[PDB]
This record gives structure tokens, C-alpha cells and sequence, in this order.
């Protein structure tokens, strides 16, 4: 049985920032390269696709995140978050994602929550994890 | 375009195959999935009918010019209910799943699905 955690704010932004925007980077690249043929809402689409994913892998990112930390001995600084976020921004295999769904021609309808999403600050985009 | 008696023949087997095919897949996986989860793969299965739908008149005319003279309604929903039959969405639901991104269950999807798939609408290129 756990009990609910909070984690830092510091600690919680810095991973945000740095995994959204290696996600963002690694988009404008890959559009630079298979964009051509997409309309703006569907550029748009993929820009939330970018936050969503960190939504819904957040519980799976935190797990290894505290698992670097706690082998860390000490205890961590804001530094270490901005930095296990940073691996991760670049590590994921996102443009296969992308690939997949333009290739099925399934970009995601661009709906208004969507918007909601994207016209935060990466920083207060909102995660559900206990 | 089409007709209406024929595009609805078309749109409603269509559906209905896929929708099958949701069923026996959440028959094997669907243990751990919400209910908007599985509300959100019925959404995928009527906007994968749209967004493929002009492939589908590709087809579709192909087999309805290649037989002789005008067809019926009959005909429309054999085809469509072979087209419901080709497709394996299998694939895109486990890959959703595998990937985590089964998406986020809208307003707008609840609509398309609380619709009568006759009605669930289509674009010609």
C-alpha cells in the first residue's frame, strides 16, 4: 500500500520542460523531413501527440527516474531531474509513433481539449500520478 | 455521389465488421481497459472507416462496374461487409495499447459513436 507522493515542483518542471522539449525537437525535425504533406491541424495533432505521450508514460518514466535517483546515494538537486528528463526527451523512438500514424492516416482529429493542452506552458502540463 | 441507401449499406456493414473484430480483440485483451478506453477503439474503428473511406469507393466502384449492369442494395452491403471483413484492426489496437496511446476519449468521439452509423459521415476526394 502506497500512500499519495508530491513530488518537488523544481524537480517536477524540470523533468517536464526537458522531456517535452527534446519531444517538440524531435518533431521539427522529423517534420522538416515528412511534413510536407500534413496540413497545420494536423502539425498541431502531433504537437499534442508529444504531451500526451508524456502523460501517459509518466508513471513508467517515474519509475526509472527514481530508480537513477536512488542510486545516486545522496540527495538529489533540481540538476539531476533537468537531466534524467533530457535522456528521456532524446531516447524515445518518437518519430516511429509518427511514422505509424501518418502512414495509417490516423493523426489524431484536432479537437478543442487539444488546444487546451498545447496552449500551456510544457511546464504546467498536467500529469495524473500518484 | 453515391446513393444514400448505398452509402448507408456501405457505412453500417462496414461498421459492423470492424466492430466485430473490436470485440473478439477485447474478448482476448480488453481485462485491463476503462470503459473509455474501449468507448475510444469503437471511436478509432468509425474514424478509420473516414479517413480511408475514398480507397474504399477505389474499390468499391471496381467490383460494382466489374459484374455487368446497375447494382443493388444487396449488392452494396456484400461488399461493404467483405470490406468489414478485409481490414484487421487488430494491429492498430494493439499497437494503441502497446504504445499507451489510446486516445483521450472527447466529446467529440462519444458524438460519432452515439451516432447510428448510417448517419456517421463521409467525404468523397
Amino acid at each position: 500500500y502506497v500512500e499519495p507522493k508530491f513530488l518537488n515542483k523544481a524537480f517536477e518542471v524540470a523533468l517536464k520542460v526537458q522531456i517535452i522539449a527534446g519531444f517538440d525537437r524531435g518533431l521539427v525535425k522529423w517534420l522538416r523531413v515528412h511534413g510536407r504533406t500534413l496540413s497545420t491541424v494536423q502539425k498541431k495533432a502531433l504537437y499534442f501527440v508529444n504531451r500526451r505521450y508524456m502523460q501517459t508514460h509518466w508513471a513508467n518514466y517515474m519509475l526509472w527516474i527514481n530508480k537513477k535517483i536512488d542510486a545516486l546515494g545522496r540527495t538529489p538537486v533540481v540538476g539531476d531531474y533537468t537531466r534524467l528528463g533530457a535522456e528521456i526527451g532524446r531516447r524515445i523512438d518518437m518519430a516511429y509513433f509518427y511514422d505509424f500514424l501518418k502512414d495509417k492516416n490516423m493523426i489524431p482529429k484536432y479537437l478543442p481539449y487539444m488546444e487546451e493542452i498545447n496552449r500551456m506552458r510544457p511546464a504546467d502540463v498536467p500529469v495524473k500520478y500518484m
